[PDB]
């Protein structure tokens, strides 16, 4: 990482819009779930857009793809889910600076299948 010190100058400092938190999943339509995220600090540079991504845990866990984005004003976007599909949802913030890192990682939303129980394959993840 960089390393400096001293330097009198009334200059600001940015670093893309920090990642969101408290990520949650709530809906009430039918075939369209809404992803509620909370954009933390903007770091001088205000949010302009919010990209999202997900990873097919039911297929290839760790493969994030392009889901959808929105304006830097809203904080709720609809996600298209399918039956027998597991994956996470990561929100991203993009401003004049650039695109920040993806949100931590919301809960594992598993659609309805031919069997109850959230995740079919449980395991000691993160211990």
């Amino acid at each position: 990482g960089s390393s400096g010190s001293s330097g009198p100058t009334p200059a600001p400092v940015y670093d893309v819009p920090n990642p969101p938190f408290d990520l949650e999943l709530t809906d009430q339509l039918d075939k369209s779930v809404q992803l509620s995220w909370t954009p933390g600090d903007d770091n001088n540079s205000p949010i302009t857009k919010f990209i999202i991504e997900y990873e097919d845990a039911m297929h290839k866990p760790g493969l994030w793809h392009h889901q959808t984005e929105v304006s830097g004003t809203q904080t709720t976007a609809q996600l298209n889910l399918s039956p027998y599909v597991n994956y996470s949802f990561r929100v991203m913030a993009v401003n004049s600076i650039g695109k920040s890192l993806p949100s931590e990682a919301s809960e594992q939303y598993l659609t309805k299948a031919s069997e109850p129980d959230k995740n079919p394959t449980s395991g000691p993840s993160s211990g």
